[PDB]
């Protein structure tokens, strides 16, 4: 029924704040934010396992990012039936996927020896559970790489703010950029859902500032949006 | 169009065991075994998250207890398509069920202090959302509750063998156990799923010993199952 675009990014990069852009240039067009608001309080003042995450990777990562995918699937299945499912030619913008989730930052974490071999097998494990249960449903119908230096990405962490994330060093915003690079540019990084493979990925250079002048960016998603 | 009877119990109290003799009784009945097997061997050489939460409790209560329940509602919800949905009065049994997880043991780990606040809301509010999405499918039709001494279990759990659960002490078992009086038998332990207060509990004395006799637990099996 409804597109389902899926605009990839590293931390702070600028999905959010471009998004925002798009998400007021038709009324059908809804977006479905990264759920870090509960993330960042833990509820049905609760913990900030975001923060856990970060103070002890090496022992939180798995709850942090099971917790957080998860979260995620639910918001997305949840605005699947939002009144949006009724408007002519509809498009639902998703910040992040569930792809991202494991092959980028949980895979990352990983390798960074932030999940014993037992969390990690167990992690892949639901997650393949769970794209089989609700798969169809999220299906991406494309895919939008806000690309960015992680130099950047580590000062738009700083203009952010968050506290949780102020002490992510360049290294951790490098290593998440290769992976990137990796999987939506050079397409080298194999993932375990076959269709993905077919997917059409718009890149966009936000390494400037869109804030103001963006009516560049804007133009290449209409017109990506039409070949689909 | 299947009736899931629920078949609970302590530890080594004879889940297993009992609802063996039940199985070959009749070929319209089958079990749903606790997928202990793939505990104890993650992705079937692996690692045995079972033991890892009896090593240490207090970190790994949590990622276990999530992947038992996880395992197990997948377990039930795939043998709901087996052969069995054809016969003309199904029956399958289900060694143990998605409450007894929570209610009994994870409830239990939470209260021993394994589960730190955020664990255990985190536990709490996937858990009610994953009975809300494959609810319906498992709802019980019955439950019998396989009532044992924690003595007679500690017995038991020696007999069985299982290495990881060796260093189980009496009080372990005993706590357990009264959750198990409090919620099947004095039914005074509150869930959140309404439709469990009308839910027919048989009670079976098995302190004794059914490997040979267990004519008697069987006839009231059938009586029990007839009211259904
Ligand atoms: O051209 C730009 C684009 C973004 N930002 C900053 O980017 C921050 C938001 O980063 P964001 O949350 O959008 O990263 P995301 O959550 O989308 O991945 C905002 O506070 C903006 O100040 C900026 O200063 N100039
Ligand atoms: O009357 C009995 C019933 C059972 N057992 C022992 O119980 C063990 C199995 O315990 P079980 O695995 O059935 O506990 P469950 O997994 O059903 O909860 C077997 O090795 C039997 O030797 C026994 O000795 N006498
Ligand atoms: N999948 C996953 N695993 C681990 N940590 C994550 C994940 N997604 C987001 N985050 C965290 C890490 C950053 O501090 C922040 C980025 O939010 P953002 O909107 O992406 O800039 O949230
Ligand atoms: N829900 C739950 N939480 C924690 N540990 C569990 C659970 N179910 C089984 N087990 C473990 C604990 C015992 O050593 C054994 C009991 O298997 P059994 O067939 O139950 O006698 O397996
Ligand atoms: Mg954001
Ligand atoms: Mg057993």
């Amino acid at each position: 029924r409804i597109k389902k675009i899926s605009i990839e990014g590293n931390i702070a990069a600028g999905k959010s704040t471009f998004v925002n852009i798009l998400k007021q240039l038709c009324e059908d067009w809804e977006v479905v934010p990264e759920p870090v608001a509960r993330w960042c309080n833990v509820q049905s003042n609760g913990g900030n396992v975001l923060q856990m995450m970060y103070e002890k990777p090496e022992r939180w990562s798995f709850t942090f990012q099971t917790y957080a995918c998860l979260s995620r699937i639910r918001a997305q299945l949840a605005s699947l039936n939002g009144k949006l499912k009724d408007a002519e030619k509809p498009v639902l913008f998703f910040e992040r996927s569930v792809y991202s989730d494991r092959y980028i930052f949980a895979s990352n974490l990983y390798e960074s020896e932030c999940m014993n071999e037992t969390e990690w097998t167990i992690y892949q494990d639901w997650h393949d559970w769970m794209n089989n249960q609700f798969g169809q449903s999220l299906e991406l119908d494309g895919i939008i790489y806000l690309q960015a230096t992680p130099e950047t990405c580590l000062h738009r962490i700083y203009l952010r703010g968050r506290n949780e994330e102020q002490g992510i060093p360049l290294e951790y915003l490098e290593k998440l950029h290769y992976k990137h690079e990796s999987w939506l540019l050079h397409r080298t990084l194999k993932t375990n859902f076959d269709y993905l493979q077919e997917v059409p990925i718009l890149t966009l250079d936000v390494n400037e500032d869109f804030k103001d002048k963006y009516e560049s960016l804007v133009e290449k998603v209409k017109e990506f949006l039409s070949t689909l």
